[PDB]
């Protein structure tokens, strides 16, 4: 495949109540990655997204593409599907 993947923690073994997954464009430097942090709340899972990227990129489209890969890789895609671009923290290196 064409993406790099990592995770730290899981829903069954969260790290201080959180777990995170990161998916990135292979060989990106400065790195293009989307990190999704999840935690249990009453009735479901709450997701927060950070797009680490670079000045000039089409952040919306990068976000949408990495979001689709997160949907296939996460354990609670319904919670990630709710994230809209306006909610994403964008860090341009």
């Amino acid at each position: 495949n064409l993406f790099d993947y990592q995770f730290t923690g899981t829903p069954e073994e969260p790290i201080k109540g959180y777990w995170t997954t990161t998916i990135s464009y292979r060989d990106s430097k400065p790195k293009i990655s989307l990190t999704i942090r999840q935690e249990f709340v009453e009735g479901g899972v709450e997701s927060q997204a950070v797009l680490a990227t670079v000045v000039g990129r089409p952040h919306l489209q990068d976000f949408l593409l990495l979001k689709r890969k997160h949907l296939e890789y996460s354990d609670y895609p319904e919670s990630i599907d709710l994230i809209e671009f306006g909610d994403v923290k964008v860090i341009e290196k």
